[PDB]
């Protein structure tokens, strides 16, 4: 059935970010809990009317590794898209409750990513462009899920327009970058998430015994022209160090793409690896 | 009177930015119209306490150059700031109407933003941190004010967190910055509105000859590491071309400061120009 404004009930606000509102929502005449994000543009009725159009799309994007979708709609000055309610949060919130994420589960997230991203390029063709801790979305049933990625064109352009950046150093630096600027993104999250705060500057000798802000021109000229984070070494296996150096070599031609990722040895353990996210998760973030 | 949420009826949107809508609203106890800014933070509520309190001192800065204030509250996940309503909106709206702002207006423009400035620091010891066009508010009765200022450290601290910047040189590289980051902001902003576009890469040739998008580390880099952007010269006078050089002088102790400005040829030169700002204003943008 088609969506409308009427026809939802707030439950509660799940977060928010920029240019976004993402509200817990009851769909009245289905009775389902849905997650209904308002984006507010100040745009052209034409221009709108193609946005929603471009997120129809979202109703064949259908994976285990890709966030349910409703519905998009227009009303008063926003634009909703409803998706499948994910009651585990974002990857950022469960890292602030844990602190830091295990490799174990850091393998497992890796495998969803990668699998997402894949489903989209060959399915899509198309390339995600906003990979980050918040945009990985995981439920009580062990799932692991993308939101937020690039389906509409329009959109993309209008939203064009931070203390940290996931962003790729060719992305940074010009219009010169495509599917591999994702896996730049995945690396760093893993490294983020892995280590428990952003990777940017890199922990010194005195901060990794204790585990184990900088003006954005400073991050920014970091991340172009200094050497990639890394993995402390010790802590973290060889294949999960190789695995991040492999995601964040800066050239994004040498840099490992998809299809090298999904047999690097590190996946293959993860995969082989018997992981219950779904109570490590729970425990974690208070579920149960 | 004390300002609540209660007490308000919306009448239209006037816009929005970056964690920010602004509501023209009617307050019903007293008749007024506002413009009522909302902003959204998931913050605990003894800090928001914090910001609500240190808002109190916009009470205390009246000023022909700054925007009035009526009060300031938090109510559902929102703190709300009611300030004067503003009929000829900021000069980034009154540019994109005029195309391009007569060197004279921006006389008027450039004395009552030192003024402002001025009296910020002089009278309340501080910078104001968001200086450009949209926080340069115009009414019909010819009044040119600032808005948006750091009033509110708490709330400094709780914002933090751009395809272009005002932000100055030291700025963007580090925290040695102070009230002469304001000067560097000032001067682009006149240099935007005088040209018709933001500045930064400088019109080449053939730009100049017409009138009269940079990736994020691109434009931060040229911002630092290239010259300063220029008024061109022919169509403006060299009393204008010298104030907009002396605020984007890249070294913030030998660029110009507020004393400096305020006895520039320039300013004695609009200050002693009769000029009719507010029909000017009503004619571009079409208010009688
Ligand atoms: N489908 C969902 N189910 C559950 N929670 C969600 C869902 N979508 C979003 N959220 C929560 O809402 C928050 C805000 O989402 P939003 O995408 O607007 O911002 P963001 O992704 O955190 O950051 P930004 O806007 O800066 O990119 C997310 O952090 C996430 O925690
Ligand atoms: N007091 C006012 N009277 C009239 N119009 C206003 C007033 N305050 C704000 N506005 C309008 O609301 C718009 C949005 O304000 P807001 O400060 O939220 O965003 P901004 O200043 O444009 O940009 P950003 O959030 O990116 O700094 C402004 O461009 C201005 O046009
Ligand atoms: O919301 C989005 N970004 O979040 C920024 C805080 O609003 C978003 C952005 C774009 C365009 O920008 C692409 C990145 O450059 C888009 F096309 C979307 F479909 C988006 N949303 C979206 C996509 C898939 C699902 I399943 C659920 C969603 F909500
Ligand atoms: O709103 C503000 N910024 O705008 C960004 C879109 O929301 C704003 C921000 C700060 C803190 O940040 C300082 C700049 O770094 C502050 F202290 C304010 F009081 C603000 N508002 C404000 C100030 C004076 C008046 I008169 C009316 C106002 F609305
Ligand atoms: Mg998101
Ligand atoms: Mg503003």
């Amino acid at each position: 059935m088609e969506l409308k404004d009427d026809d939802f009930e707030k439950i509660s606000e799940l977060g928010a970010g920029n240019g976004g509102v993402v509200f817990k929502v009851s769909h009245k005449p289905s009775g389902l809990v849905m997650a209904r994000k308002l984006i507010h543009l100040e745009i052209k009725p034409a221009i709108r009317n193609q946005i929603i159009r471009e997120l129809q799309v979202l109703h064949e994007c259908n994976s285990p590794y890709i966030v349910g979708f409703y519905g998009a709609f227009y009303s008063d000055g926003e634009i909703s898209i409803c998706m499948e309610h994910m009651d585990g949060g974002s990857l950022d919130q469960v890292l602030k409750k844990a602190g830091r994420i295990p490799e174990q589960i850091l393998g497992k997230v890796s495998i969803a990513v990668i699998k997402g991203l894949t489903y989209l390029r060959e399915k899509h063709k198309i390339m995600h462009r906003d990979v980050k801790p918040s945009n990985i979305l995981v439920n009580s049933r062990g799932e692991i899920k993308l939101c937020d990625f690039g389906v509409s064109g329009q959109l993309i352009d209008s939203m064009a327009n931070g203390t940290r950046s996931y962003m790729s150093p060719e992305r940074l630096q010009g219009t010169h970058y495509s599917v591999q600027s994702d896996i730049w993104s995945m690396g760093l999250s893993l490294v983020e998430m892995a280590v428990g705060r952003y990777p940017i500057p890199p922990p010194d000798a005195k901060e990794l015994e204790l585990m184990f802000p900088m003006a954005i021109f400073e991050l920014l000229d970091y991340i172009v022209n200094e050497p990639p984070p890394k993995l402390p070494s010790g802590v973290f296996s060889l294949e999960f160090q190789d695995f991040v150096n492999k995601c964040l070599i800066k050239n994004p031609a040498e840099r490992a793409d998809l299809k090298q990722l999904m047999v690097h040895a590190f996946i293959k353990r993860s995969d082989a690896e018997e992981v219950d996210f779904a109570g490590w998760l729970c425990s974690t973030i208070g579920l149960n």
